[PDB]
């Protein structure tokens, strides 16, 4: 049995090595109201489906560890914390339960704790003093995998009250895209759901009123192995693309709500990136450069990394050769994206995967 603190590797609780399934959906029906039911008991899906197995147990595995994780953060995370301290101990609890063993399992990002109005790709760096407060409104996103199978799933922190609707839009606009998600539904459609949700909401925060308002250039997004981003976007807003969801393919579901411009620009110092996957094998002489990105490629292949994991990996003066890797563009920077100042972000995230018989909110228990 798990301990408290959670110490014990998901693969220990479960000594067969068949995870918990997340919650399993019907399909949503076609607008002309054919049901999907048929794919439940379809011979020609579950032999699909079972042909799976291995990855959707895969991301069952890191959906456990991220739910113990993330039930563990809530029981302690509060205001006077530094953000340092919040991340490496959510960290440790991690790489403990998804038991990290290289690039086999491991953590598949650096822990998020956007506050206020930013709303992403936020994490301390060294010498960081930001520490958290009680008026913050804190996103914890974060992500875990077994065989690059990634679970991207991301909650809202608050203390005060005042920004309960704020969540309470946020979460459901969240629960719309999931709901609406499924295979042949075109993705403009399941932002114009999100949006329509998100703008119902009218919130009152320090006598100002607010409508709340989806972050436009923000969405939702297709998943690969050892690939976050895989090439579809799930948009938030009205007026995105009608492309439709595939039969196979594994979503973030993810919406973020601002009572700001609902616009994110990069600002402030950068601690994310992450590899280029498009870019292949580049022979580099240069010492520092090529050393930073040997640890890059043993270390993270292409997920994300925080410059905290190089300094953890015992690396030191590497900004130059980091920044060398940018300029090549063998490396991405991915900087904390911003809404306007004095504005308030929320999100919350699930992954999804839409199997062949059933959507299955796997990040939800
Ligand atoms: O977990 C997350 N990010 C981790 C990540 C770290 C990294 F370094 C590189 C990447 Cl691409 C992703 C998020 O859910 C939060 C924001 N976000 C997003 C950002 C822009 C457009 C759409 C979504 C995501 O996907
Ligand atoms: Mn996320
Ligand atoms: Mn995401």
């Amino acid at each position: 049995v798990q301990t408290d603190p959670p110490s014990v590797p998901i693969c220990d609780l479960y000594p067969n090595g068949v995870f918990p399934k997340g919650q399993e959906c019907e399909y949503p029906p076609t607008q002309d109201g054919r049901t999907a039911a048929w794919r439940t008991t379809s011979e020609e899906k579950k032999a699909l489906d079972q042909a799976s197995e291995e990855i959707w147990n895969d991301f069952r595995e890191a959906a456990e560890a991220h739910r113990q994780v993330r039930k563990y953060v809530m029981s302690w995370i509060k205001p006077g914390m530094t953000m340092i301290e919040i991340c490496e101990k959510l960290e440790d609890c991690s790489r403990k339960l998804i038991k990290e063993n290289g690039l086999n399992a491991g953590l598949a990002f650096p822990t998020g704790c956007s506050l206020n109005n930013c709303a992403a790709h936020y994490t301390p760096n060294a010498g960081d003093t930001t520490v958290l407060q009680y008026d913050d409104i804190c996103k914890i996103d974060f992500g875990t995998h077994i065989s690059g199978r990634i679970i991207d799933c991301a909650f809202t922190v608050t203390f005060n009250p005042k920004y309960d609707t704020l969540l309470k839009a946020v979460k459901d606009a969240t629960n719309t895209g999931i709901k609406c998600a499924g295979i042949d539904v075109r993705l403009c459609d399941v932002g114009e759901a999100i949006q329509e949700v998100m703008e119902s909401y009218e919130v009152e925060i320090d006598g100002k009123t607010y409508q709340v308002k989806p972050i436009r250039n923000l969405n939702g997004h297709s998943i690969g192995q050892y690939r976050i981003h895989a090439g579809k976007t799930v948009p938030i807003v009205k007026g995105g693309e009608a492309t439709r969801m595939e039969e196979g393919e594994v979503y973030a579901i993810e919406t973020f709500g601002s009572t700001g411009k609902g616009v994110v620009h990069d600002d402030m110092e950068c601690s994310h990136y992450m590899k280029n996957f498009d870019v292949g094998h580049v022979p580099i002489r240069l010492p520092r450069t090529k050393h930073l990105l040997n640890v890059i490629n043993e270390n993270f292949g292409t997920l994300a990394f925080c410059r905290r994991w190089l300094d953890r990996l015992g690396e030191s003066k590497y900004l130059m050769a980091l920044k060398n890797l940018c300029d090549l563009g063998i490396v991405d920077p991915y900087p904390p994206l911003c809404d306007i100042k004095g504005s308030y972000t929320a999100q919350f995230e699930h992954t999804i995967l839409l199997r062949p018989t059933c959507k299955e909110v796997v990040s939800r228990g």
